[PDB]
């Protein structure tokens, strides 16, 4: 397809620009915007999206430049401990961290780059449960936190998460380390068992059907799974393009950039059935694109109330804030710039 390979390597080439032209002078990335006092500042995500955006822009060789200023970034702006968070302002997490390695796998070889990605790794695994093979976002707070964020021992922030399970296997697949291989192992054990029979996989954080979809089905196949969950997978995802071609959410919602890329992802893991529907959501990115070379975000991540272990029973019921949109778009683009890549190779 030479006409649509052309458009999607230039839709990528604006998408990188975009990312790169908003990284801060000191290297981070900045998305996200929420806090739960209204008498206070608002948290912004820095040390995640720092590392999710570099993850993405990692893999499409972008400016070496730009990364390092971001690698640097997070090595100077790690949590006391316990790895990274959303920001300085709040607690580390799995989430966060599992990016951070994610976006360090891309840079092997010299010593120093070696030690940092082992580090990593090291706080990654903090957030390890080795009874229930998972992964829990925060770790149960020592003592109480100052804005009360939802740490404290009993809150389902604590509890261990599917998406963040899939993401972390994958991202350790990506290390391929053997001392980790029983973790990465115990992950995708975890998203066989609870993918649904339709072929999605739910998500703790995540407003909708695709996040988690694309990430188990991936880490499965990278494990060589023979039970055929991939192609399930593939196929509730051919099942539920819509008619403009692009994928919403899942749980109501039109179709957006983030959920299409998602989707892509998950399609290009089985791609013989697949061909004319990774087509048709590429003509989908290409023609939404927006004039900056980045796409249109949507409420994406939901913080769930600590009381709620099983928000995708009631997305809607379930929130201690609403719904929170990348609303510099750099974590919708940054998911969009992985796809296209995907797509490419």
């Amino acid at each position: 397809a030479p006409e649509l390979e052309a458009t999607v390597i230039e839709s990528l080439a604006r998408a990188r620009r975009a990312l790169e032209q908003a990284q801060k002078a000191d290297g981070r990335w900045l998305d996200f915007r929420f806090r739960f006092v209204v008498g206070d500042r608002d948290v912004i995500s820095s040390q995640w999206v720092t590392a999710y955006v570099g993850q993405a822009l990692a893999r499409v060789g972008a400016d070496p430049a730009v990364l390092r200023r971001a690698r640097d970034w997070l090595k100077a702006h790690a949590h006391k401990e316990g790895g990274w968070g959303f920001s300085l302002a709040t607690p580390a997490d799995a989430d966060s961290t599992a990016n951070v390695v994610h976006f360090l796998s891309h840079t092997r070889g010299e010593p120093s780059d070696e030690a940092a990605l082992a580090e990593a790794c090291a706080r990654l695994l903090h957030y390890w449960d080795e009874t229930e093979g998972g992964f829990r976002t925060y770790r149960p707070a020592e003592q109480p936190s100052l804005d009360g964020w939802a740490s404290y021992p009993g809150s389902s922030w604590c509890d261990v998460h599917l998406c963040v399970s899939a993401l972390a296997g994958r991202v350790l697949h990506a290390v391929g380390a053997p001392r980790h291989r029983p973790v990465l192992e115990a992950c995708a054990h975890r998203v066989r068992q609870r993918q649904s029979p339709e072929g999605f996989w739910d998500a703790y954080w995540w407003h909708g059907r695709t996040y988690t979809t694309r990430h188990a089905a991936e880490l499965l196949q990278l494990e060589g799974d023979t039970s055929g969950a991939v192609a399930r997978a593939v196929r509730w995802t051919l099942d539920t393009q819509r008619e403009d071609g692009g994928w919403g959410n899942g749980i109501g919602g039109a179709s957006t950039a983030f959920d299409t890329a998602l989707a892509l992802a998950t399609l290009r893991l089985d791609p013989g059935p697949s061909g004319a529907a990774l087509r048709s959501g590429l003509q989908w990115l290409v023609r939404t694109q927006r004039p900056e070379g980045d796409w249109d975000s949507a409420p994406l991540m939901r913080m769930p109330r600590p009381g709620e272990h099983a928000p995708w029973e009631d997305p809607q019921g379930c929130l201690l804030l609403p719904v929170l949109t990348d609303r510099n778009r750099l974590f919708t683009t940054a998911t969009v710039v992985s796809a296209l890549a995907d797509c490419l190779e």
